[PDB]
DNA sequence: CGGCAGTACTG
DNA sequence: CAGTAC
DNA sequence: GCCG
């Protein structure tokens, strides 16, 4: 990164932004900052700022005042109120309204939150599990978490398909969690297995708690045997062989990936989700056997995993 | 002016 | 539905 | 916040 004198000055506040609910204002934050990260050089000129696609002129104003400056002045008037709201939505389960209603309604610290605070069901598992859901896992742990539940899935069918997405199929060293896609070839067999499958991973004790319980999608909370393990968040999801190309695209990533194809695939009169690539508008479902169509169909050329990591 | 991705789950 | 998350 |  040729800018991080810019973009660690724009993080804090883009994250301020994000934290108060301004969500649009933070996306364009966040999408310059990444245009600053794949620029070469540093910038130089308010006219080499321009020049960057997502760089507009208040971006490029606020870069002009990092280089002649050193430093940013709004980040000194950032409400007192950023530090307390970034800690309570890093709660899974409470975001920027929670937070600021917690906020309003005086509460500072977790210690307040614990004592006086209405929490859902899922917020007291997020608040339980509070430092270690902020943590990453080396891949190797994701790796035995994954192995995990195969094992349990093919027990029952050992035609069952297991694949690790997420950050970890795209190559990462460290994951913040382990993203489980599950089908099978014959179209069929995935259909009504979760509660075996789950009841199998919680009879043995690897299934800590459950956050979200659909029909197609799993959220919640495992720890592998043995001492020094802490607790990790982890996501399964059963699709029909139908749908595994575009479910292994969409729950790959990165979400910013994701966020981009969808909206090229918008561009030309169609629709991507983690269901099928279509036209739109109901629309067509076009055949999408490999991920590999999936571009095709867009007119990109295909990339692998790795370089979906922005 | 107004979209900024599309969908699933909770209560 | 609004809120939250992947 | 940016961009069509
Ligand atoms: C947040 C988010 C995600 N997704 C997709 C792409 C993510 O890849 C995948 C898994 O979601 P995650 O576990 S949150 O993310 P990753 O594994 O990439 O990275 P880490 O966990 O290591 O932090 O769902 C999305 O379509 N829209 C979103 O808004
Ligand atoms: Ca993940
Ligand atoms: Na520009
Ligand atoms: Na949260
Ligand atoms: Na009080
Ligand atoms: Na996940």
């Amino acid at each position: 990164n040729h800018n991080l004198h810019i973009t660690e000055k724009l993080e804090v506040l883009a994250k301020a932004y994000s934290v108060q609910g301004d969500k649009w204002r933070a996306l364009g934050y966040a999408k310059a900052i990444n245009a600053l990260k794949s620029f070469h050089k540093p910038v130089t000129s308010y006219q080499e700022a321009c020049s960057i696609p997502g760089i507009g002129k208040r971006m490029a104003e606020k870069i002009i005042e990092i280089l002649e400056s050193g430093h940013l002045r709004k980040l000194d008037h950032i409400s007192e109120s950023v530090p307390v709201l970034e800690l309570f939505s890093n709660i899974w389960g409470a975001g920027t309204k929670t937070a600021q209603m917690w906020y309003q309604q005086g509460f500072r610290s977790l210690e307040d939150i614990r004592s006086q605070a209405s929490l859902t069901t899922q917020q007291a598992i997020g608040l339980k599990h509070y430092s270690d859901f902020l943590e990453r896992m080396p891949r190797e742990e994701a790796t035995e978490i994954e192995q995990t539940v195969q094992k349990a899935a093919q027990a029952f069918n050992s035609g069952l398909l297991c694949v690790a997405c997420g950050s970890y199929r795209r190559g990462k060293a460290t994951c913040g969690d382990v993203d489980v896609l599950i089908t099978h070839p014959d179209g069929r067999s995935h259909r009504g297995i979760f509660s075996r499958l789950l009841d199998s991973l919680r009879q043995e004790g690897f299934l800590t708690d459950d956050l979200v319980k659909g029909e197609t999608k799993y959220l919640g909370v495992c720890r592998l045997p043995g001492p020094g393990r802490r607790h990790r968040r982890l996501d399964i999801i059963v699709v029909p062989y139908s749908e595994f190309a575009c479910a292994l695209l969409y729950f790959t990533g990165s979400a910013h990936f994701n966020r981009s194809m969808r909206a090229l695939a918008k561009t030309k009169g169609m629709s991507l989700s983690e269901h099928a690539l279509s036209t739109a508008v109901p629309g067509r479902v076009l055949p999408t056997p490999t991920e590999k169509d999936v571009f095709r169909l867009l007119g990109l050329p295909y990339r692998e995993p790795a370089e979906r990591d922005w």
